[PDB]
């Protein structure tokens, strides 16, 4: 637990940010220590930035070149030179602030050179700017308006919706309105997007959209485009699963059962076709240990950066070096990158700490750990979640001090495998007692039980239906949590298998309804 001067001598990393944040939260960073400090912060975002800015507020940053432009207001923009006029009109809030006569004047000024500005100016002279922009089929203006305000909703014709996918904003626009169930007219309108005009995630989400309107043929066509275009095999598999569920072509299921990717969809397809369970690599290092300190979070940040930046040649040197029981989590991390993610690694490190739990509980713990940290004891997330089981300091302190009354507890105890597994078991006990399914537990473990409970209270989530529970798994309102649940559920199936406590994934799916 280190002073501001020793930290300054360590490489910028999330571990160094974590420890600066600890000083800040305990008010041990003086205004003087704080002077040279944002050059010492690896990821200047969120809580460490709010805390640093309580000590030293942000003097920047408007660009020195256009300073004079930001001295004008709505009342004096007609006195600004034309470069300043056009800079200020980048903001739709600024445009909304102007009075209507100045919008007419500026619209004329800008018609030849910047008809984009003209269109937005005149749109804001109407009681519905979205309607005006949609009539112009101004695609850039459409996305600026959506980003300004989500409340605009309007039917879009075939011509317009087919132009939207060429804009970079399209993928997040489509996902957000589909997953959140907002903007119903936008959503309905996106039924008429030609599958030829989209690809990858956008195609996939348009297929999910089509399913919600019971347009099964359009959905198939979108999912087929997604399968054809997705880069990752895991995503391709997800799309091929939908192709199968909708049109029941047995070639699609066969292709899915033969995937090199281990995921819930390929696992399910293997089980439906009596295909044997995929091969799980066996890592059994004979060496006991090396000189690496698995408890030093700075040493991990260092070695992680090396592993990530290494050519095929030095990955071989690192592999051998970390081929020991004590560094097993690092070995497997290296092998995963060395074999270009083709092989399936499902290690079980520090197993003594869990061998006395029932096997189903072991598999849930191991599934969570694998996804959370790949079993790196000193893992730190961008939100400063800590250790193998990625506890936030709040929950770690509530369990360790308030509940378990551990003498001299510190949140950094989460970096100890014994503590991580122990706390994970305790917290998983609480979640499973309320939620039951390991999928629902996964969602609550990542996104909190609050959002999980709110999602499961809805009429349209994890109920009976043609395409359930698979459809519901695509409509989990936070992308991270949607993905986390899919991966953890695969991991859980695999660990149950490895521990000779197999369950059919088909039973897990039945239990979700």
């Amino acid at each position: 637990q280190y002073s501001i001067e020793k930290l300054k001598k360590e490489e910028n990393s999330l571990a160094k940010d974590y420890y600066i944040y600890r000083l800040l939260e305990k008010n041990k960073i003086s205004k003087k220590d704080a002077q040279d400090l944002n050059s010492h912060i690896f990821r200047y975002i969120g809580k460490i930035k709010s805390e640093l800015e309580k000590i030293i507020p942000l003097k920047p940053y408007i660009n020195p070149k256009y300073a004079k432009c930001y001295t004008y207001t709505a009342n004096t923009i007609l006195d600004a030179n034309l470069t300043c006029q056009s800079v200020r009109l980048n903001s739709l809030v600024f445009i909304a602030s102007l009075n209507s006569k100045d919008r007419t004047t500026l619209a004329q000024t800008f018609k030849n050179q910047r008809p984009d500005l003209t269109n937005l100016l005149l749109a804001f002279n109407t009681s519905d700017p979205m309607s005006y922009i949609v009539q112009k089929e101004d695609i850039n203006g459409f996305f600026k308006l959506y980003n300004y305000s989500k409340k605009y909703d309007l039917d879009l014709n075939t011509s317009l919706v087919n132009k939207l996918p060429n804009h970079i904003g399209f993928k997040d626009f489509a996902q957000n309105i589909i997953i959140k169930k907002e903007n119903p007219k936008f959503r309905h309108s996106m039924l008429e997007i030609n599958p030829e005009n989209v690809s990858e995630d956008s195609a996939f989400y348009l297929g999910v959209n089509a399913l919600t309107y019971d347009k099964t043929e359009l959905a198939y066509d979108f999912f087929k485009k997604a399968a054809q275009s997705f880069k990752s095999q895991s995503n391709k598999d997800n799309a091929i699963f939908w192709m199968w569920l909708i049109k029941n072509n047995e070639e699609d299921l066969k292709t899915l059962s033969q995937s090199s990717s281990l995921n819930i969809y390929s696992l399910y397809a293997k089980e439906l076709t009596n295909t044997p369970f995929p091969k799980i690599e066996s890592l059994n290092p004979s060496k006991k240990k090396n000189n690496f300190n698995m408890q030093d979070p700075f040493a991990w940040q260092k070695i992680n950066k090396q592993i990530r930046d290494a050519n095929a040649s030095q990955l071989d040197v690192l592999a051998k070096e970390f081929d020991t029981q004590e560094t097993l989590p690092i070995y497997a991390y290296i092998l995963e990158r060395k074999n270009n993610f083709k092989k399936h690694y499902f290690i079980m490190p520090y197993y003594d700490n869990i061998k006395d739990y029932n096997k189903t509980r072991q598999a849930l713990i191991l599934a969570i750990a694998r996804q959370e940290s790949r079993f790196i004891p000193t893992a730190i997330s961008v939100s400063y979640a800590l250790g193998m089981m990625q506890f936030m300091p709040f929950l770690a302190n509530h369990i360790g001090e308030k509940e378990l009354k551990i003498p001299n507890f510190d949140q950094d105890f989460m970096f100890k495998p014994e503590i991580a597994y122990y706390f994970g078991n305790y917290h998983l006990n609480y979640l499973e007692s309320r939620l039951k399914s390991p999928l629902f537990v996964a969602y609550a473990y990542n996104g909190g039980i609050g959002f999980t409970n709110r999602m499961l209270a809805r009429n349209d989530m994890f109920k009976t239906g043609k395409f359930e529970p698979f459809l519901s798994m695509e409509l989990v309102p936070y992308q991270e949590s949607r993905i986390y649940g899919k991966k953890v559920l695969a991991n859980y199936i695999v660990y149950r298998h490895l521990l000779n406590d197999s369950i059919k994934i088909s039973d897990i799916f039945e239990n979700l309804i």
